[PDB]
Formats: structure tokens, sequence, C-alpha cells
């Protein structure tokens, strides 16, 4: 009778306070660690007092209830967050869908540079508090990380600390882990948020398509309705989790976890490693599991779903059980697709058939619906076939380079900080997808897409400036891909006026780490677009090169600022002769 | 009446009261978090209001030093953070505070702060007075000895120069000259309390009375002796309570001189009226560095009193430091031009010299005055070798000279104080180089003692040369001679070679300017400690072998990595 209660026995004191400190840090972002400590201690006293009695005044609450009412108590709310104090009016379950809306996807909160040394005293000055501070930092900074998630990875975190705190150049066995881990951070942070992004804009049934998607290639084994339990657990899972109920989302990812171990033979056969983990890890290896074999001679999917006479029948009987069905099949043994095509694929046969089901011989149009398909499969591999074999080339920063002229061409309206942002991802798919297996490119790389073009609508949907871009994000999920790759240029854009703030430069620059130093060299190429549309190809190569041999005079000459302050009216100008 | 701290809360006010109270706590335990400290002054405040409201309440009868060391004691992360200053705990009071100060840190090793003026203009407007205090404290835990009512004056300022500048576009631009002109105001005040702290513990009350008769008798030629006298008891016991740690008695001290120089400023002096009439802070900061008053017309000769007197010896051993303090009275006050260090020196001698009075003590006595100026046209020939030096090299290249003579010198001395030091003395060359001719050699002699405190307060700590721990201890007025006469000295054996120290990385590319030198000054600083016996010219061989390192590399990474294994076998061969 108390979801509190149930959460603290379910999950044991260590996690349940992780968590719930993750729940503050995700939506109030901008408060201080010490303070969201002071608030989950009070919480877990309270929930160890529910437990004890549970019949006790409050312990009946759900968990929004008693997370918002402490949210509602933060001293400095509507002074810190303003308008999200508005939110306290409410009630469940509107306050917490008010909360929700304030996330911000882009704190612009300060990069952490990590000193090993500073760091690995405080291992061991407190090692529970260096982990909870790490569950805190990542929070606040993608308030929709998957939470149990973000568990594993502060643990992961710690035995790096505990066992290269030891050492004696600690910093030389330190950044190159801790570079490697925050990449998959990185990843993981934008996998979840496109599942969230599916749910709140494409419903819960886009994400369940997904899920069917990736678990019928990695469970090719199992029977279709073994397939859907998983689905609508695992969306259930991460319904909850994409709405800050944290603990009920931890609890059943849990509960998953061990119906999947304690059913690994209609299932899977790569399971039998995962299932002996702990549960964090156990977890964590579920999710990243080996595909299993596909499943020996089996009907062509033709049969079923083109040349059969029921179709439509079958179809309008019930159109989502056969939709998914069709999805489960075309998965299973295709791993080599990725899910993002065969959700495309199955959106196809899905439209086709609300199409033929309603002509005269509706069998006459659907029989021939997988040549349509076998077509989208097609599409892909060559916009593959350009690029990372274009990518070799140019490399990685210069193919970035070759992004942000190509984007900031089709949508100039954009934020200048968004495209970099955005264009650099693109350009690193390259280094992360086209050095694998020639084979396997499509999937990596249709699926990383995915998420950085994720990025990019959430991104845009809230400072919203360019029709094209929301077309292509609020249309559909599956096209989004097409939709942007489709883009061209639009002669009605008017070139943006030229600022000398923009292309004026200053010593800092020099005094520069050298990744950041890209994002503000490469800031100034997309100014250079948005100012220049119908810039052209090969000055370029020539307008970056007179920079980069400024940049090298300047962090090279003597007074390191005066050349900056002489040189630097001189390339605008140069540069604003070779403009035409 | 009989609560210390009632005392003081009434005669400063509720907010002096918290800023100073917070100094102390910053100070003693400058590496906890600010916020930490906030919660103390509170609760100690509160405290303070509860013994104006009843004098006899329980505890209100204890010493500041009673009730802030309990404070300190209560501090749960204590011995983890500070290890033995836990100890500190264990003792009574007046042996718990001398230890608690034993342990504040000269060299705190805190991260150079870099001011975004976006994100402090944020925290400014958002707070007016935590704004205030977080500057209090980031000073304070960096100069443990910082002069606390001077601490005040200057968070005045920082504010003031952001309800300026920060109602601007571009604020930056307003504001950066400013924090940064400051800045050096207060390092330099820092420099100096610094000293007049190092003064009263290692030579005693008298010593740093000594300076305040001079500084005094030159700001207020027109005053009497005696007026002179009672001031400098006065601000003597003002330094006394700050370097002690008695903060809240210290501004309460010195505040009650202020005033009572307003008072007196016809026996005193004519330009106080400027200063004697503005809010308590900045009067106390302008009476400081007020203009000399000009000197009274005409007064007699030196020579006189001093020498031809038949009862010179006689008087002078019936009261030897308030005739000597007259002889600095009266020497100093016809003077202004000259450095207090100059004074001192000449004051040091003159005791030397009457130490002689001891059969026919009028015969030796009378050629003193001409063995003083001698010590005045002393210095000035290494102002001009060392201004010309500066001159030509810049000063840049005249710290890096600098710091190939004292590592030369001292050795032993670890590599970032060589470095510190070396570097603020070139800043002399720009400090007092520019400045009349005729005016260089008081204010070179000046900063120098303020600097090469700074090396004895550092070097005092952890001492590894007994070259300087002579020259620091021996006496303060000739601590500048002293190192001069100097010279790099054979018994030294050079520092094993260590590669680590000369490998150089895509870092040193990307530092700001002013860590950029500090690298390579501390990469000099090791050669010479490694090839003692180099040469004055090979070595702008190997820094312009070695510039011409740099701007090759400044890979990333795999020049760097060929490139400076190069260098150091390049350097390595030309090394001799
Ligand atoms: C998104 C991620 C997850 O939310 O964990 C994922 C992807 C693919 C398969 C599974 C899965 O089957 C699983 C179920 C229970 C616990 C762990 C993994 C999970
Ligand atoms: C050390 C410094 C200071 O302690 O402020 C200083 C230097 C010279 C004169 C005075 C002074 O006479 C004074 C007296 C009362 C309040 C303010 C200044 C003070
Ligand atoms: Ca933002
Ligand atoms: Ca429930
Ligand atoms: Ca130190
Ligand atoms: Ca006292």
């Amino acid at each position: 009778k108390s979801e509190i209660a149930h959460r603290f026995k379910d999950l044991g004191e260590e996690h349940f306070k992780g968590l719930v400190l993750i729940a503050f840090s995700q939506y109030l972002q901008q408060c201080p660690f010490d303070e969201h400590v002071k608030l989950v201690n009070e919480l877990t006293e309270f929930a160890k007092t529910c437990v004890a009695d549970e019949s006790h005044a409050g312990c009946e609450k759900s968990l929004h209830t008693l997370f918002g009412d402490e949210l509602c108590k933060v001293a400095s709310l509507r002074e810190t967050y303003g308008d999200m104090a508005d939110c306290c009016e409410k009630q469940e379950p509107e306050r917490n869908e008010c909360f929700l809306s304030h996330k911000d996807d882009s704190p612009d909160l300060p990069k952490l540079k990590p000193d090993p040394n500073t760091l690995c005293d405080e291992f061991k000055a407190d090692e529970k508090k260096f982990w909870g501070k790490y569950l805190y930092e990542i929070a606040r900074r993608h308030p929709y990380f998957y939470a149990p998630e973000l568990l594993y990875y502060a643990n992961k975190y710690n035995g790096v600390f505990q066992e290269c705190c030891q050492a004696e150049d600690k910093g030389a066995c330190l950044l190159p882990k801790i570079e490697t881990m925050r990449e998959k951070v990185l990843a993981s942070s934008a996998r979840q948020r496109l599942r969230c992004a599916s749910i709140q804009k494409f419903g819960e049934r886009a994400l369940k398509a997904w899920s069917v998607a990736r678990l019928s290639q990695k469970f090719p084994k199992a029977e279709f309705v073994e397939v859907t339990k998983l689905v609508t657990d695992l969306t259930k899972v991460h319904k909850e989790c994409c709405h800050g109920d944290l603990l009920e989302c931890a609890d059943d990812r849990a509960d998953l976890a061990k119906y999947i171990c304690d059913n690994q033979d209609t299932i899977s056969s790569k399971l039998k490693e995962c299932c002996d983990k702990p549960l964090l890890e156990k977890s964590h290896c579920i999710a990243e599991v080996e595909k299993d074999a596909i499943p020996e001679n089996l009907p062509p999917l033709t049969a079923d779903f083109a040349e059969d006479k029921d179709v439509c029948k079958n179809y309008q009987e019930a159109k989502d059980a056969f939709l998914g069905s069709f999805l489960y099949e075309y998965s299973r043994r295709h791993p080599e697709y990725a899910v993002s095509v065969l959700l495309r694929l199955a959106k196809e046969y899905e439209a086709t058939l609300e199409e033929c089901c309603a002509k005269d011989d509706p069998h006459a149009c659907y029989s021939t619906v997988f040549d349509k398909l076998k077509h989208l499969v097609d599409e892909p591999q060559n916009l593959i076939k350009q690029n990372c074999d274009q990518f070799e080339k140019l490399g990685e920063y210069g193919f970035q380079n070759a992004l942000i002229v190509r984007y900031t061409r089709k949508v100039p309206q954009v934020s200048t900080p968004t495209l970099v942002e955005v264009s650099r991802s693109l350009g690193k798919v390259g280094t992360r997808c086209c050095t694998k297996p020639e084979s396997e490119r499509m999937p990596c790389t249709e699926d990383y897409l995915s998420l950085i073009l994720n990025r990019l609508c959430v991104l845009h949907e809230k400072t919203p400036v360019s029709e094209k871009v929301t077309k292509c994000c609020t249309e559909s999920l599956v096209n989004r891909r097409p939709c942007f790759s489709a883009l061209t240029p639009d002669e009605t854009y008017v070139p943006k006026a030229f600022d000398e703030k923009l292309f004026t430069f200053h010593a800092d620059i020099c005094t520069l780490p050298d990744t950041e130093k890209q994002i503000k060299k490469q800031t100034a190429l997309v100014e250079l677009l948005k100012h220049k549309p119908k810039a052209t190809e090969e000055q370029l190569k020539t307008v970056m090169e007179n920079f980069v041999a400024f940049v090298d005079k300047c962090c090279a000459a003597d007074d390191k600022e005066a050349c900056f302050a002489v040189e630097g009216p001189k390339l605008v100008v140069s540069t604003q002769t070779a403009l035409a």
C-alpha cells in the first residue's frame, strides 16, 4: 500500500538513494550537490519510516506526489528556476508534466576537466560521495539519462579510480579510461533521449515498434508472442524512465532482467553469459548482448504478407498485432539492417495495405509490395557509398568542415552553436562507423544518425526557427534521415549581415585547448556561410588556410596579442575582397 | 563592559563584524569551503548578539580566542583536511591559538582565479553581499596575513566596480582593466602586511615600532615627536593585533586611531581634511596613503643635536630607544624622499656607532655623518646597472637574467620560490626604473624589502639553504645588501639530470601567457641547478635554440615527442 516502502525494499538503500539523487539532479539541474544530498536523506529517512510503519501518515502517497512535494519546498526555486515554481500550483499528474517540460536539454554547464590527482584523493577521501557526485554531475547534464544505466556507470567509474589511484603516473592510467567511458556515456544519453522523444512526440506505439525491431534481431529464435511480452515490459520500463519514475523504472528493469534469465531457452543462447552477473552489470550485459543465430529454414516474407489471400482480413482483424508480426518476421531474419530501416520498411507495408485493402481486388495491388520495399533497403547503402568512402580523403576533422557547409546551406536559419555541435557529430560517424566491416556500416550509421538527428530536433523544437527542420523532425521518426538528406538550400535565403565581432579574434584563441578551439574555429566557418550562403568550394580551402596560417603566426610571434590586433583586420578585409 | 564580544559587536556594527569574522576563519582554515565558513560566522554572530542583550549570559566573558577557537574545534573535517592542526584543539589558550597560527599556509597552492565577467556579473546582481563575502573569502584564504580592515575596504571597491561596469554593454572591457589594476594594489598591500607581521614575529615589537616612527615622521613632519610617539604606539598595537588574528580588535583599534587623527589634524597634518571626511573604511585607507605634508620652513641641522653636543652618549645611555627614535624622528621628517628601509639602515648604523662613546666619546662620534650618507650613495650604482640592464633586456628578458643570477647564488632553494621571487624582482624594473632618476633609489629599495621578505617567509618553512636563512634572520634592515653580496658558491654540486624536467607537451602551447613564462622560467631554473657553471653566452644559444622549438611545434604531439628529445640532446651537446 506504500509505493515508497516497496521501492526501498525492492532496491535497497544504496541504489534507492542514488536514483532519488539522479531524480533531483535531472529536474533541478542548476542546484548544488550538497543541497540535493540534503534532500535525498530525509526522503530516505521518510521512506524508512513507512517501511517500519506502512500505514503511517503519507507513505501511501505516490512517489511523484512525495518527490514533487520536496521540489516545491526548495527555497531558491522561482529565484533560481523562475516559471518552474508555477508548477507547484498544480495537481498530479499535471504538476509533474509541468516540471518535466522545464528540463534543460542544453544546460550550458561547465565542461569537467579532470585533474587525476585532485580527483583520486576525494575518491579515497570519501568513496561513496565520490560515486554520488558522479551521478549528480552526469544527470544534471543529461536530464533524460537512463537512470539504472547511470548507476552502472558510476560503479564502473569508481573501479577505474579504485584500480588506477594506487599508481605512480595516475594521470596516464586514468585519462584514457575516463575518455573511453565518457564516450560510452555520451552515446548512452543520446539513445535514451531518442527513446524519450519517440514516446512524447510519436506515442508509445512508435517506441514499441522500435523495441520489436531491436529484440527480434537479437533473439530471432524467440516466438513472436514471447517477443511481445518483452516489448510491453521493456516499453513500460522506458516510459517510466522518460517520465521521471526512476525508482519504478529501475525496479521494473530488474524484474525484466530476471524474467529474461529465467527464460533463456525460449529467448536466446547468447544469454548464458550475462545472466550470471550482479544486477546492474547483468542488465547492461543483456542490453549489449550478441545476436543469436537465425532459425534454419523459414518461409519467405512474401508468403504470409504478399501472396496470401487473407492479409487484409487478417490485417483489419488486428492491425497492430498484424503489423508487429511483419516487423517481427522481417527483423529476425535481417540483423544486417538498421532497426531504423526496418521501421521504415514496416511503415511502408502499412501504408500500402491501407491503400490496397480499400481497392476492388486488394490482392492485386499488394502482391507487389515487396518490390517497393526491396528498394528502401537499397536507398541507404548508396548514401553510405558516397560518404565514408568520401570521408577517407578528407579525414574526420576535414569531414566535419565539409558537413558544416553542406548543412548550413541546407538550413541556414538554425542556431550556429547547434550546427557546430551537430555537424561535428555527423563527421564522427566515419571514425565510428566506416572503419567497421563494410557490411555493417549501414546499421551503424543509420543507427547513429537517428541519434544525432534526434539531438537536432530536440534542440530546435524548443527555439524553433527553421520550417524545413520542423517539417523533417515532426513529420515522421523513421524518415528523419531521408527527410534531412533530401534537403536543398533555398535561394529564398537572405544572407546574414556582416558582424566583425563574429570574425574578430583574441589571444584567448591560442590559450584554448585543442578541441574547443576547433569549435571556436568551426563556429566562424558557420558564420561565413550564413553570411555568404552562395560561397564557393575552393577559396574556402584557401580562406581557412589564410586563417590556419593566421593563428599560427600570432600563436608563434612574441607579443602574443599584437599580431591579432593588426593581423586580424587584415584577413577580414582580404577575405572581404574575396567575397565577390 | 565585561564582554569583549559585546564590546566589538557594538563598536563595529554587525556588517563589519561578520566580514572580519569570515576573514578570520578564511585565514585559519584556508582549504575549507565558503558556505561552511558562512555557517560559522552566523552562529558566532547570533551568539555575539546574545551577549550585547545580556552581557552576563553564559560564556559572554570568554576571550575572543576562546570563542573563535572553540568554533574551529567543532569542524568535523579538521584533522582529515589539516592533519596535525587537529592537535591544536587539545591545547589551552593562548597555546591553542599560537598553534593554529603556526599552520597558516603562506603558499596555499590554490587555483589561480580567472574571472569570467558574465558569470561574476550574474552572481553579483543576484546577491550583492554573498558576492561581497566571497571576495573576502578568496583573498583571505590566499593571504592569511592580509590586513583585515584594509581587506573590507577592497571588498567595497570590488562591489563598486560591479555597480558600474555591470550595468554596461561590453561588461568585460569595462571590468577587466579595473579588477586587474586593483589586483595589483591588493597584492602589494598583502606583501606589506606580511612584512609588518614578519618584523614583529622575528625581530620583536620595537622593530615594527622603528618603521612607523620613520613612516609617520615622513608623512607628518609638522607633528611634534611626542604626538608621533603617541601615534606610533597606537598603530603598533593595531598591527600586533591583526598579525595575531585578533581582527575584531584590530579593526576596532584602527578605527579609533583614524578618529583620533582627524580630531587633531592641527597638531598632525594639513593634508588630512580630504581624508577625515569620508566613510570609515575609506577614511582609514586615505590617511594611510595621504600625501606627505610639507616640511616646516627652517629647522636645525642634524650634525648639531646628535654629534657636536656634549651629552650625546650620556643622554643616549639615559634612554636608548627614545633617543634613537628621536634620531629616527628628526632625520626622517626632513627626508621625505628617502626610503623607510634606508632610514632604518641609517638608524641601525648610528646605533652601531653609538655602541665608541665607550673614553673620549666626543671625538670618535663627530665623523658619523659622513659615514651614513655613504650608505645613501652606495646603492645608486646597482640601480644604474640594473635599470640599464632592464632597459635593454625588457622585463621578461630581465627576469630571465635574474633567474639565472639567483639560481647561481642559492641552488638549494626550491624551484618555484626561485621562479616566483626573480619574477617579482624583474617587475621592479618596470615598477621603479621608469621614475625620474633622482627618485629611483628609494622606490627600488622599498619593493625589494617586500619581495625579499617573501623569499625569507617561504624559505623559513622548508629551509634548505644556509645562505638565505643567514640573511633572512640576520637583520631586517640589512636584508637587501646581504643578498647582493653573495656569489654562486663552488660548494654547490649540480643537480643530477632529470629528463622529466625538460620534456615538453602540447599544453605548453595552450597555456595562458603568464603560466607560459613560468613553465619556461621553471625549465631555465632546473638547467642551472643541473649545470651551475654554464656560461653567459651559451644559454642565450640554448634559449635561442629553445624558443626555436616551440615555434616549430607550437605533432601537435609527435614533433614535441621527437623534437623535444632532439632539443634535449642538442642542449646536451652544447652544454659542455
Ligand atoms: C534500451 C536497453 C535497456 O533499457 O536496458 C535495451 C536494449 C535492448 C534490449 C534490452 C533488454 O532486453 C533488457 C531487458 C531488461 C534489462 C536489461 C536489458 C534492453
Ligand atoms: C599600515 C597602514 C595602516 O595600518 O592602515 C598605515 C600606514 C601609514 C599610516 C597609517 C595611519 O596612520 C592610520 C591610522 C589609523 C587608520 C588608518 C591609517 C597607517
Ligand atoms: Ca541553453
Ligand atoms: Ca505503479
Ligand atoms: Ca605550499
Ligand atoms: Ca585581543
